[PDB]
This record gives structure tokens, C-alpha cells and sequence, in this order.
């Protein structure tokens, strides 16, 4: 099957940032024809730790910027919703509606996404056990979703730390396509006090682990200059490294694929 | 004075709310040293299963809660799940409750603060005690003046929660602290299509809460927990409420002498 | 029943330190007649994180120093063993043989303590679940132990941190007398890099929690000047505070006792 | 070259050791790119139950292991539990293994280092990856020159272990790293009087280990795990060993190009 790579800047800092990142993703989609690229970026960070952190420029602006990426680069789009009413308008541009980790249990939000007809990707809550996502998929199917994804993004391990239990990949694959979020999996929630931290040095090794185990795609946030990102600056991958990382996971996936267990 | 938040988990009917409210009123008259606040959710917006009980709607819920406040003269508290619900709920709710999974949703917090009502935030199972400082800050920015933080357990491996009592003194640095004696013993998704829990530990842990030191306790109670349409594994039998309250007042009286300052 | 208080300096830094601490414990045992005091101190710290940390002055010296405390103050004694052969000689002075947390599963060590005829107190491993201690008691009974204690000293919670799940008290009470270790429960394993850290400000509050829940005794390490301790300096209680803490737990125990559930 | 530690968990009999040793020898001849080390414990000193299988003694165990080394010319590794066992075991063991629960016992570590043999320490379920720096230091102080650190899971709530693969690169800073594919999927005391485990995850996680990067893998194997007198829930069927090894060599070959330096 076609491997999915969801990538883009964490937040829509500006329409210009999106086009800059989108141009590279478009170039990569031309080379890596066996990959299905989906451009990602949030029109709003509705769950920042601090009231003083960057949130975004609103839904209207965000959708407009995302539509510009799809229009100019012919790229598929995905962004996350935070309250039920946002589903309808976001569905106008988003091919995949993303459900935030903390909100993976909010029935109304899941139902709102499901009835749009768009695909739905649920970030697995840090409080959820792999087998607890079965009910998440059931809600979505009940709501009309035909294309469902579950994203592994780490589990609460003590305070301000997350661990990735790779056993979750084959488990969640029993009821949905599985995506591995390579950048949030290394973040240290609230690690910096007023903001979450992260350990970039582990992004690549853990992504190699994910593809060796077997998943249906990877989620990677990238920015031209991570250090200047208005959000998740500790975990966003330098745009220049995207190509190399993608080539690596395709190679590892190929050599490992024959050993992937049938679920 | 000591705060005691109690009532049925979900508003299964205003009939249920009146029966429980009646007992809470009787206790209210018996323990003048305590401030009772009646709690009940008009909607369970985070059930594990799509087929589980959610409720009868915000309008039915607000009406029933209003009945309780008018008939028993009890303060009210219920939780909201989306920003637009803050305003209508503020009509009856003396304290607006913010769900644990939603403790980081800025718009929900601000919406609650805007109503001018008191705000009680359930500490997320994914949050560290010190991470709540930022939660309180958002609320103050939103104009909230009476803010509470509720301990309800922390993710400990899969389908299990642990109560780190160090959180009580830590959170006390920036807000009034409440101990949720009901959900702290629940086992998330432990029953497959529902969450479980161990009632035998409710009392022991609540005794620990007052020995450590907290500004109040949160306890869900139902006449027949077994028949509850929600959180049946953790809800306390209405008949046992009085005994537990008297017990925590006694322990608090003696232990309060040692509560550390600030 | 008579409440047990196990206290003393973490390690036998010198015979003089033991006598100094012992004099205070003797004085307290005279006032708190309803309490059964047991003097504790390790003749060896066999599990320090660093090879450069203080271990002790040997078994022979340690036993001699402990015997001096029992002889001079008529106090009961308890110390921990690390290998099977130490049981016999330690049993000569120790009324209660303590089994280290990391060693709570070493069958031979448990058996060695059990056959001495002395009481045995097992520190619950940081890797053990409350219900896993049942088999620990079974081994001891099999080995001849008639007086068994299980000590709560925290559970691994993420890295370099421990949490106390007070549900363990009523659970372990099903098969043994339960002791709460008020000082190790607040330590941060390896928190200081080459040594473990600790948070003293939580010692008293958590001990209040333990007695409110209900236990058969408390374990508290104390030192005249914690800051100068050659081990566990972050968690040892100033000797001057011992009396106050003891009085407090007796008061809380009394008021709470009528509510203690029958196991 | 890549290290592969394999063999039956416990020395149930030298007969069992010879049968398994025979297959490991055959693989040894088939994969010259790999260095095989035969493993088997002469004693299970940490069983949950007093009634469970422990072994036939150090003398019987050392003799059987010596048979394996002499008949198949395979290096040997077995674990010790008390300081005095280091010396006699060093007679046959090329690598002395230190049990996870005992990774902080200074005298055990020093005793192992003194023999001059290689030392492989199972990382305690209570240890953080960075805490192992001190473990290696003790061994160097004791005179050890060939030191390994083995990842075998970390305590994650009750009766469960999680593998934090970030530990591989972190521990690589001070020792050669081995991934225990067998015990990493075990569920401590999960079966009441014994530990459980989920075999279905052994292979997937071992693939992750080589993709991340490690100096070797540790896998316990038994002709009929079902009949094993120990760790029956995690031991790998002898027939499946070849396939898994070929698979990890292939993955390692491709992924090794990306192993980060230092
Ligand atoms: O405000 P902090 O704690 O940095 O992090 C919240 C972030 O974590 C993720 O949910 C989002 O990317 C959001 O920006
Ligand atoms: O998993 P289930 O039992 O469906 O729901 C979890 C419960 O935990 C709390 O958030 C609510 O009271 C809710 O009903
Ligand atoms: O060397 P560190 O890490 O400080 O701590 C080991 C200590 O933790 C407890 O088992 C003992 O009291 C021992 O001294
Ligand atoms: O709980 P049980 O199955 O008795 O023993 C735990 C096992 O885990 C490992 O230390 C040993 O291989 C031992 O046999």
C-alpha cells in the first residue's frame, strides 16, 4: 500500500511560511512517488500551556492559507479542530480532519468530523491504552467516517515526560490505519515551565523504530528554522533534513516489510 | 470553611437530583461547619463508548439543577465541554467545572472565567502538579477570582490512576485545592466499554486527603450506585455519605494543626 | 495494638552517632509508652549509585555498634542484610532483619533471614505491585518466619521519581503487618546524578496520609544534622523534629482509628 | 561484530542445553557475521513463588555449560546472584551476567569484574537510562574492560514493562548495548504466582531495536516454550530463531547507515 507522510509547520505562522514549506513538500512528492504526502499545519494552538504563547491567526485566515497551499501545490491538506462547529468550515479545505490528543474522547468533536465525509485522524491521548482506541474508532464509524487513522504520539510516563510503547502499533492496527507522530513523541510536556520541551536527537532513531515495527505512515512537523518557531520549537525538524529522513524510512520499510505481521 | 462537593455523577432525572439533594440538604443543616455544593453533569461528553449514557441535554440539565437550588437552597456546580455552554450554565452554576481532559483548552477556561462564576478545574491525568500554575494564570487573565484545582489521579501505566498526595501542597501555592475521592479510584476503560474502579479505597484515600490538607472534597453519590447510568463503580451509596463526612471533619480538626503554611 | 516506630540514622557512620541518636529515641520511648520503638541503622550501604559514595565500616563494626545501643538503651534493633551469609551474625543483635527493596525477590536472602527466628521486614521493591507481595510473605512463612512486615517505600513513577500509592497499605495488610517508610518515599532515585535526591518538605504530609489510611507502624530515618549525613542527606529528618512528628501521627492515628477498615 | 546471546532461560537439564546448543551452533556456522554466545541460568534466584523451578545448582549448571562450550565450541554467559559465585562461574562463563534487580549491588559487580571476564548488566526496571553511567563506572573501578548494558524494559504501572528505545543511544555513550527481546515483553507477576508476557510483540520490538541501533540482541529460546519450567510466556520456539536472526541482520544492514555517532 502507499505510505503516508503527514508533514508541515506546527502552526500557520503566516501564509508565507506555509508556501515555503509546501514548495519543499511538493518537490519531495515528485521524487518520492510511492509516498502520499499530506500537508499539515494548525490554524490554532488551542491547548498551549501558557496564556502568553502563540495560538494563531484564526480559523478564517488559517483555512485561506491552507487552501492556498492545496491550490498552488496540489497537495492534500490536514489540520486539527478544537470544537464541533469548526468541523464544517475546515472540511472545505481539509482532506483529513485531525482530532487533538487531549480531545480524543470528546464524542461531539469526533461526530462533527465524521459527518463531513472527510478522513479522520485521531491523536491517541497520552492517557489512553492502545486497546482503549477501539472505542474511539467505533464512535467514528457510528458517525459516518469511512477512512480512519490513529496516531501514536507518546504516553504519560511520570511527570513532564512521554514514552513510546511501540506495542501500540500492531495493537491499534487491528481497527485502524496507524500513523506515528515522530515529533510530538519526543516532547517533554511542560518541560520548560511555561512551555513544553523536547529532545530532537531522538526523533530519527524512534522514527526508524516505528517503520521497522510497521505503520501506515508517519507524521513529522518541520520548519525552515525550528529555533524560531512560534510553537514546538524543540521538536520541529529542520526542513533541510526532511528529504533524508523520508528516504531512510522508505529504505527501512522496504527491508522490514516482508516481516510485518498480518493483523 | 471546608467545601464538600457532592451529588450524582450524571443528571439521570431531576427526580434523582431531588432525592440526593434532599439528603445533601439534611447534611447541610447538620454540618454548619461545611459548605455544601451540589454537583451533577448535564452531559457526559467523554464516555468511552458511543452507546453509553450521556444525558438529557443542557436545557433539561440546567432546569433540573435550578430546581435543586430553588427547592433546597444549595449552591450548584456542573461541568462544561465547549465554550458556548459557559454562559447558559452560569445562570445556575455557582461553580463552573472544567473536565480533566479539557483542563488545557484555553477557550473553555476563558469562557468559564468570563461568566464571573467560580471555576474548578479537574487536573488532567497527564498533568504534573506544578503544571497547574499555568492553568490558574489563564483563569486570572480571564477574570476569574475564585479558582479551585481538583486532584483526581494521574495516569499510572494503562487503565490505572495513582494519587500523588504531594500534589495537594504543591497546588495549594496558587489555588484552593479539592480532592476528588470518587474518580481518583476509577480504572480508566478498565471494563472494556466503560471505566472501572475500586470503591473499597474511596474512604481510606479521602482520610489521607484531609490528613495531608485540602480545602475541600468532591464525592459523587447515588442512592443505588449499582444502578447508576454512569461511574457506577465509583459512586458512593447515599446512605454512607454522612458517616464519611463526619469522619473527615474529625480527622481534619486534629490534623489541621499540622498543615504546613503556604 | 502497639504502634511501631522504626527510626535511627540511615548508616552507622560511627558508634558515637548511634549512641547520640539512641539517647533521643530512648527518651522518646519513655514518653510515648504506647509506641514500640526499634532502632535502625545500616552497617553497609551495598547499593549506592556511585562507587565513590560512603558504604560503611563493615559488618563486624556495625553489629558491635548496634549491640552497644541495645545494651546501653535497652532498645530493640533492626538492620538490613545484603547476602545470605550475613543473616546469622546479624541475627545475634537484630530483633528485626530488614530485606532491602532491590532484594525483596531474592529467595535465598529471604530464606536466610527467616530461619534465624528473628522478625523480618521486607522493603517493597519499587518494581512490585501491592498484590505481588503476597508471594513474598509466602516465601518467608515457608522459611520459618513468624513475624513478618512489609514496608511501603514508593514505586517507580517515570524516571528518577517515586510515587506512593496509598492503596498498597490496605492491600498488603491482607497478608502482613504494614510499615510506611516516610523518608525513602520522598527520595528521587539518582536525582543528583551520582547520588539520589529527595524532597524533605513532603515527609510530614505523607506520613500523616499513611496514618490516616492506617498502618502498623512508620519507618523514619533521622540524623542530628541531615546536611552532613554520609548517605541519604536529602531525606533524613532532623533529630529535633522526631518528637513532634511522632506526637502528630499518634494524634491522627487515634482520631482516625475508629474508621480503619477490617481486612 | 553483531552479538547474539541466545539459549534456554534455565538449565532444566544438560540434555536441553545440548539440543538448543546444537541449533545455535548450526546458526553460528551459517551466520559468520554474528558472534553467538550461549546463555542459560544455573539458578532462578528471583522467582515470584517459592514453589517455582529454580534449577539444579551451580555445580550441575557449570558442568552442563562446560559441556556446551566443549561440544559446540560456543562462548558462554550465565548470571550470578551472590558475590561468591563469580569465581566458580568465571571458569566457564565468557560473559558474567548481572541480574536486573541486582544491577546496583556493588559487591556483585566488583566480584564479576575481578574475574577478568566480560560483564553484561541487565538494566534494572527501576533505573533511568542515564543512571547506568554509574554502573559502568563501578565495573571499570573493579577492573572490567568489556562491559555491556542490556535493555530489558522499565516499570510502567503495575505488572507491565515498557521499552523506552531512547535508552539505546543514551547507554551507548558508556557501554556496548544489548537488547533483551525476551524479557522486554514479560508482564511481571502477571500470572499471579508467575510472570506473564506477550510473545506476539517479541519480533516487532526486536526489529525496532536494530533499526534504532544496538550492539547485540539477547533472546531466550526453547524447543517447546509451552513446557518450559521458567519464562514459558516469553521464550521463543527454537524453530523460529533462524528466521528472526536473518531478519534483524537484513534490517541492521540497511538501517546501520543511519546510526548516529557517539
Ligand atoms: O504550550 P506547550 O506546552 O509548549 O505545548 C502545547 C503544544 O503541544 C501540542 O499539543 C501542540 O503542538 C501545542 O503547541
Ligand atoms: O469510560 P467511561 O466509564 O465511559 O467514562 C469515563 C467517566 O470518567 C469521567 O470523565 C466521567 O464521569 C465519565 O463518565
Ligand atoms: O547512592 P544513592 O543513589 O544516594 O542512594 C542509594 C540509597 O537509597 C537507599 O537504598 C539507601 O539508603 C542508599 O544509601
Ligand atoms: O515471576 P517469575 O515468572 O517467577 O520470575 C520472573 C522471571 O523474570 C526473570 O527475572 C527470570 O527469568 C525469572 O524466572
Amino acid at each position: 500500500e502507499k505510505f503516508l507522510v503527514i508533514a508541515g509547520p506546527n502552526a500557520i505562522e503566516s501564509e508565507e511560511l506555509l508556501l515555503k514549506v509546501g514548495e519543499e513538500i511538493k518537490r519531495l512528492s515528485e521524487k518520492f512517488k510511492e509516498v502520499e504526502f499530506v500537508f499539515k499545519s494548525s490554524f490554532d494552538k488551542a491547548n498551549r500551556s501558557s496564556i502568553h504563547s502563540f495560538r494563531g491567526h484564526g480559523l478564517e485566515y488559517g483555512v485561506k492559507a491552507l487552501r492556498k497551499v492545496k491550490e498552488e501545490f496540489g497537495l492534500k491538506i490536514t489540520t486539527d479542530i478544537h470544537e464541533s462547529w469548526q468541523a464544517e468550515p475546515v472540511a472545505e479545505v481539509a482532506d483529513i480532519i485531525q482530532i487533538p490528543a487531549f480531545l480524543c474522547r470528546q464524542t461531539d468533536l469526533l461526530l462533527a468530523a465524521a459527518k463531513t465525509g472527510r478522513a479522520v485522524n485521531v491523536k491517541k491521548g497520552q492517557f489512553l491504552a492502545p486497546w482503549d482506541t477501539k472505542n474511539v474508532v467505533e464512535k467514528l464509524k457510528f458517525g459516518g467516517a469511512k477512512e480512519i487513522y490513529l496516531t501514536e504520539r507518546g504516553t504519560t510516563f511520570g511527570y513532564n515526560n512521554l514514552v513510546v510503547d511501540f506495542r501500540s502499533l500492531p495493537i491499534m492496527k487491528q481497527w485502524a490505519k496507524v500513523i506515528y507522530d515522530a515529533t510530538h513523541s519526543v516532547q517533554l510536556p511542560g518541560g520548560l515551565g511555561d512551555k513544553s520541551g523536547g529532545m530532537r536527537e531522538f526523533i530519527f532513531p524512534l522514527i526508524r523504530a516505528a517503520v521497522a515495527v510497521g505503520c501506515d505512515g508517519v507524521f513529522m512537523e518541520t520548519h525552515p528554522e525550528p529555533e524560531k518557531a512560534l510553537s514546538d520549537a524543540s521538536t520541529q525538524l529542520p526542513l533541510s533534513q526532511l528529504e533524508g529522513i523520508i528516504e531512510a524510512i522508505l529504505e527501512i520499510r522496504e527491508v522490514a516489510s516482508k516481516y510485518y505481521e498480518t493483523i
